[PDB]
């Protein structure tokens, strides 16, 4: 028995697979984790191809890497599907790890979840890293809000996560329409928020004006959260925390 949340945010029959699992070490006194896997294409239908990620084996091994502490992932699969998944890679320790586990010994998990959400295709994604320096001298700082109540505690949690820089004229700061449009006012209020990265917030572009210069129109442009949460259990979070806004805010630089 395992939990399995599957979230269609693509119609093709051919998408990005954005798989996160949640994970506990085999063992007394376990530690507790949560792997996201690297973005891969699929064509199988996603009610299907949840069934065969759920059958799959993880063992990971936390190492010292330049950059930290790592984990070294490693999935084993009777699957034929999943030749189209990564079997092997590494994530940050400290945004996967709740808490636990010794250095350089491959650990055994049992999987409590996995979430499979469905993205366009990769030639449709687009990051924060992409519009880095399509502005030199930005004015302002777009940030989204992303609001969360904590179904247990009814606490209620706000992060904020940077999406872009830009350059805003005198003329248009005195309502800002041209910048925040009808288009990208929908937009940040209809995002989504889903399991990967810890969590990733998902903005769909409608259009490449204002706010959305010169971004792919169409394209889902894909955020972050995960930074925010290396303090967090990302299976709580997951589990207990209710998306229920996202706002923005336009700051000025300074």
């Amino acid at each position: 028995e395992m939990e399995t949340y599957v979230n269609k945010l693509h119609e093709g029959s051919t998408y990005t697979a954005a798989v996160q699992y949640n994970v506990l070490e085999k063992d007394d006194d376990p530690a507790s984790l949560t792997i996201w896997v690297p973005m891969f294409q699929s064509s199988m239908p996603a009610d299907l191809l949840i069934k065969e990620l759920a059958n799959v084996n993880i063992l990971v091994k936390q190492i010292s890497t330049p950059k930290g502490p790592s984990l070294r992932v490693m999935i084993n699969s009777r699957s034929a599907v999943l030749a189209q998944m990564p079997s092997k890679f590494t994530i940050c320790a400290n945004v996967s790890l709740d808490d636990k586990l010794a250095y350089d010994v491959t650990t055994p998990c049992e999987i409590k979840a996995c979430s499979l959400t469905c993205l366009k295709s990769k030639n449709m994604l687009t990051t924060v890293k992409d519009l880095t320096m399509k502005t030199l001298n930005p004015t302002h700082d777009i940030i989204a809000l992303c609001e969360f109540e904590n179904i247990v505690t009814s606490k209620k949690v706000i992060i904020p996560t940077y999406l872009r820089s830009i350059s805003v004229r005198n003329k248009d700061l005195n309502t800002l329409e041209n910048i925040t449009t009808t288009e990208f006012k929908n937009a940040i209020t209809n995002a989504k928020i889903i399991p990967y990265s810890g969590l990733l917030l998902v903005i769909t572009v409608t259009d490449n004006k204002g706010a959305f210069k010169y971004i792919k129109p169409q394209s889902q442009f894909i955020v972050d959260l995960g930074a925010y949460l290396e303090k967090e259990s990302i299976y709580y979070v997951t589990t207990n925390w209710k998306h229920t806004a996202t706002r923005f805010a336009i700051k000025p630089r300074e």
